[PDB]
């Protein structure tokens, strides 16, 4: 599923990501835009052999099992395919674990390089939330 910007903002806020661990909603929408272009089916191989999955490009080295990543912890206890569903619950629940583990949203490379320090609240402007 390719989400609309405001459609994704509303789903993220329903799951409680708005100001989760201090990160306002626009941070999460900005991160999803540049990680996946709002596409739940997005998959991208990483240089280290792992793969990133779903709307928030969650990585198979630590967080989900895809059966082909060597160092694979599966800390969210899910198959990586679960992160590709039209329902974003699994991705949100796993992202909450990731963002609570020390470096916050810096775990998302696209967030650090393209959202951090910018006007992230632009990503929810015009949305009825
Ligand atoms: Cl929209
Ligand atoms: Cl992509």
């Amino acid at each position: 599923k390719v989400f609309g910007r405001c459609e994704l903002a509303a789903a993220m806020k329903r799951h409680g990501l708005d100001n989760y661990r201090g990160y306002s909603l626009g941070n999460w929408v900005c991160a999803a835009k540049f990680e996946s272009n709002f596409n739940t089916q997005a998959t991208n191989r990483n240089t280290d052999g792992s793969t990133d999955y779903g709307i928030l490009q969650i990585n198979s080295r630590w967080w989900c099992n895809d059966g082909r990543t060597p160092g694979s912890r599966n800390l969210c206890n899910i198959p990586c395919s679960a992160l590709l569903s039209s329902d974003i619950t699994a991705s949100v629940n796993c992202a909450k674990k990731i963002v609570s583990d020390g470096n916050g949203m810096n775990a998302w490379v696209a967030w650090r390089n393209r959202c951090k320090g910018t006007d992230v609240q632009a990503w929810i402007r015009g949305c009825r939330l």
